[PDB]
């Protein structure tokens, strides 16, 4: 009611309950205060920083730092965080390059036809955060590097995925070379950002990349030949964060964000959401299960992203910028420990729904928005309409199904596509009479067929496509049924690249 | 009410209302203030540094800052930004070779930067050559607003600091076949000034780039170019779903107004005699704020530009046209007009040109330059809409389209080139059916 | 009243008005100080630097600052500002090929310059050879005003540092064999200032003068006298326009020439140092703004005198005290004593003017006259019954013969000649006129 154990300027009772800021007081939660805009705050009442971030829940909820970071951030949960790295263009020994920030998490995904009980994500063994990097060559035509030179410098641009700027930008990278590594270079004195907001890069687009110039054989020659693609990425990133000073000025000498990292990377969960192009990492706060004295909130997956990721509640779906980011919606990723904590606790949930189990320290989650998705209700991104197309019925996931009774064929063109691409098709399929039998078939490099018998209730089917050459036979999709099926979340999302000779 | 939250000496209840400085002392501004010479300043009571510059909300509005920060940027909303470029003059190469360059740094900001230490690329096509920081010799040690390093009348200072090493041939085939280099700036290192506990001015501890990302990230962008100069301008703006967030709301007019110390002319904008009103200017606007302006106009029945609220992130470039007649007092067309009509009472803003049948103009390309695009654009307003409009485009593409008249008047645009100097004329010929009115026909220079 | 605004010792009511400082207690100005030798001093009641200057308002009236600093900022309107630039002695060029200059400092401001360290640009015709600062042994530790680095009667010092300075390849250095020599200019210069700290020493570390150079130049105009072998330079400041919160007093062009070279006033003469620069003595030259704004300012004013001319800052001035100046009255330095010449009059501009014996026709020798640059014939001109026509013919590069029609007062002419050549033959100046014309202060000033 009016005591303030860890002195950060909030009650505690306030704290425990919820609070919020008004006229730069923080003043008791009420729900008429949320059709004003306000939001409800929720904070750990035995630390100041609950976090881990430099800045305390005050200095978080009243938004008294800097106008750089974003508002998810000023989230007493979730932490104002850099996650800079490193990316190469050119490269000097010819031609330019792609790079994926999202690419050595979805190399180690193998997808099954069906699914477990409840259980919806995938598992990978490898899940590194969205700063480490490799290329994916396109200006090459098969040929190789030893047309010109036959041999017997480089173009980069940092960017940042968190949610607070970094200033003086000091990043350390490795000349890897597929396996064998060079020198570990580092940015001396003409390649440190002077700051890098939070989704921008340095240089900033539009201009030239950066150049670091301040020696190969034929090994990794012969292997760049073969097919293998060259790799960048970054060890340590040394940088800067913003705090007031006594004379009412801003001062980023001394305070480096390396005396907070391994405070917050063992506070947090670390979660990914990439949408194709724009990728983004968060880490919000968790409660250490052993402590009894540790106070910090209790969330949910659900409630995490929807904190994290500022994600807009439009009755009970989550929507990040108008697409749905709800776990029926998308793909998500897990490592092994995130994979047995989420089945033990869904056997104690009647929900069966990720989104509903609490969120754990630890944890790692990947959130794969998919390129094209219809759901027969409000959304459908595909460039193309599915063949006989149902929609009278009320009996769907979300809203209404589609009455398959004999087949539904989509066609999708190669170019919307991207070459060496791997991908997944992956739907909901169901049989209230549980005696007709469903069969799919597509036609690309390989032609595979597979079939698969609906169960009574709605469960999940998966199955693995990939596409090659940049302009090349399309991709058909076929629908087989006998009797009355019902489909619906029907999506294709976009997995690592395959690669060629 | 004398209430202060943020504690920056104005009480919250002046800055909500207005208020002015008289005698360093804020007061609440009175509507006989304005005759007197002073202004009205408001401000948001919940953060001391409105605009996100390292200057409070009272030491702009009452001056006790730097005396080199122009008045344009007194006002709390309008943040000191010194915007810093680096440009070519000549190129030194000669032989390997080593590279020598000629540079000149540029302000256009509202305040001054000591110390200036650019980073600078060198780029001939997409490969970058090397990335270069003015080290020791070539630090500018003062750079005032609308002011260069050397000064006007000084020789360029040469940048030949790690020295160039280009290689002996790539790099010297690739311009001989008919290439130039770039060398574009990619950040800047400057100090600020404010006066320590003693009253001594300081600027060693004092930077810039604590301050860029947020006065970035808390204002939006206005651009405005003559021709012969050009100035950058940022103004703070609201968030949108905040509500804790208690920056003023002002519009797109009123923003440029604040931003450049224009003088208004009852609705006409003057900047020092050039007019700046949206019927004489043509505003350049990126996707993010067409989207929003249109969106936010089909719900006004003003349909002005101007009297649009100016939010967070909109980014606005004004071209000050260079060819532009408003058949009253303007006339700096190549060649002198035909078929005019200067008898007029319903004019768009005194008289209107009565064109009956065509209008015979040719363009002397001598009074223009090549390689650079053009746009012609105008007011045309027809009540029968019985007359068809039409123009034929002489350049290096040939082009003919028809217009629509309608009621009242509207801006028509319609894009055109010109390349080589040792080429032909270009001539445009206005076509219409009978009487039609057309006020404002001007000429554009764009890139 | 002792109401004091800004905090710096002197009541506002005492600035405003008059004050003066009496045992270091500024008290208000009586008109019988004069006679004592006390001086009338007036500043800015809501600045405690009316100048823009480190030293306050107090310490400039009371002298309370370093003693190296000339009386005339005292005045708390007088800015004190060092203006130094590297001059040249020698060029010397050691063949592959290398560089070495004979430098010296100069100072012509008000107040020296600690640690002075310039940089300079080596040009010789647009393009810039190497731009040099010095490093660490030629670094002036004193440079006191009108001083030079080294004193008079010390050889100039060497400058020959940068690896090292050559000329850049075998493809340019044909440019200066070719009859063109190498140019060096100043583009900054960096030093610091000295301040008396609490155990009363005097610090000359943390200061610095480029931290002040922006906010006088912005607030101050600039004032420069010429003397034919010494300069000065002074910065006087003024108020804004627009701005009622500027209470910068405001003075006109002549008492702010007093203030800013101290000179002494004989009633209404003006004499520097014996060297008499009352308007009508000397020249002034304006760039195209000043010119304008003072023409405009005069043409409301009946006197018709430049001096009279309120002064507002961006006021560029230049003075030029004539080289061959004659009065009729107590000197002609002419090496050819004027011809027809009657001193028997009573309407000159000041004694006497000069009854004109019908023509007169002089020839002055290029001995005592500096060749390959323009020199200007200026005089006065008056008819009180225009019944005469004066006209002029000069013999030089060009044939030059000009025309004018006096006027019923006293009009200043100002014809220009140009004297190319080292040797060229004897100049041979003509004045026509019909009559007896009375005419006063012929002047020739070399420019
Ligand atoms: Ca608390
Ligand atoms: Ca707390
Ligand atoms: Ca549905
Ligand atoms: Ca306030
Ligand atoms: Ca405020
Ligand atoms: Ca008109
Ligand atoms: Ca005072
Ligand atoms: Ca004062
Ligand atoms: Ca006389």
């Amino acid at each position: 009611e009016d005591l303030d154990t860890d002195n950060d300027n909030i009650p505690d009772a306030y704290e425990k309950n919820g609070y919020t800021i008004k006229d730069s007081i923080a003043v008791k939660w009420n729900d008429s205060f949320a059709e004003q805009g306000y939001k409800k705050y929720v904070s750990s009442y035995l630390e100041s920083n609950t976090a881990g971030d430099p800045y305390t829940d005050y200095q978080k909820a009243s938004g008294s730092i800097d106008k750089a970071i974003k508002l998810e951030a000023r989230d007493p949960l979730v932490a104002a965080y850099p996650v800079v790295g490193v990316g190469m263009e050119n490269l000097i020994i010819s031609r330019a390059t792609t790079n994926s920030k999202t690419d050595a998490n979805t190399v180690g995904v193998s997808i099954s036809a069906g699914y477990q009980n409840g259980f919806t994500g995938n598992i990978t063994t490898s899940y590194s955060h969205t700063t480490d990097n490799s290329t994916a060559v396109q200006d090459s035509n098969g040929e190789s590097w030893n047309t010109g030179l036959s041999i017997n410098n480089a173009n980069v641009r940092y960017y940042n995925t968190g949610t607070a700027p970094m200033y003086k930008v000091t990043p350390t990278t490795n000349l890897v070379l597929d396996g064998e590594t060079l020198a570990t270079i580092k940015a001396q004195d003409n390649q440190i950002g002077n700051n890098l907001s939070p989704n921008e890069t340095y240089p900033k687009k539009g201009l030239s990349p950066l150049a670091l110039n301040t020696p190969i054989n034929y090994d990794q020659l012969k292997k760049l030949d073969s097919g293998k693609q060259i790799k960048l990425e970054t060890t340590q990133v040394s940088g800067n964060y913003g705090t007031k000073n006594s004379q009412g000025q801003i001062i980023t000498e001394g305070n480096s964000w390396s005396n907070y990292i391994s405070q917050i990377d063992s506070v947090s969960a670390s979660i990914i959401l990439d949408t194709g192009s724009q990728t983004f990492e968060r880490r919000v706060a968790a409660k250490e299960q052993g402590n009894p004295e540790d106070k910090t909130p209790e969330i949910t997956i659900g409630e995490a992203i929807k904190k994290a990721f500022s994600a807009t509640k439009n009755g009970e779906l989550l929507y990040f910028n108008g697409i749905p980011i709800d776990e029926s919606c998308v793909e998500l990723i897990f490592d092994d420990n995130t994979s047995e904590i989420i089945k033990e606790q869904l056997k104690y949930l009647d929900d069966k729904k990720i989104y509903n189990v609490k969120l754990e320290r630890g944890m790692n989650i990947l959130i794969k928005v998919p390129s094209y998705f219809t759901n027969f209700d409000e959304y459908n991104n595909f460039p193309a309409s599915w063949s006989n197309i149902d929609t009278k019925n009320q009996d769907g996931l979300q809203s209404v199904a589609n009455k398959l009774s004999g087949e539904t064929k989509i066609i999708i063109p190669m170019s919307k596509l991207k070459p060496y691409k791997r991908y997944v098709f992956s739907g909901y399929s169901k049989d209230p009479s549980t005696s007709n039998s469903i069969t799919v078939n597509i036609k690309s490099k390989e032609q595979k067929t597979d079939y698969l018998v609906p169960e009574k209730d709605y469960t999940k089917f998966s199955y693995e496509f990939e596409t090659t050459g940049k302009d090349s036979s399309d991709i058909e999709i076929t629908l087989t049924s006998s009797g009355v099926i019902f489909l619906d979340n029907l999506s294709i999302t976009e997995l690592n690249s395959t690669p060629e000779i």
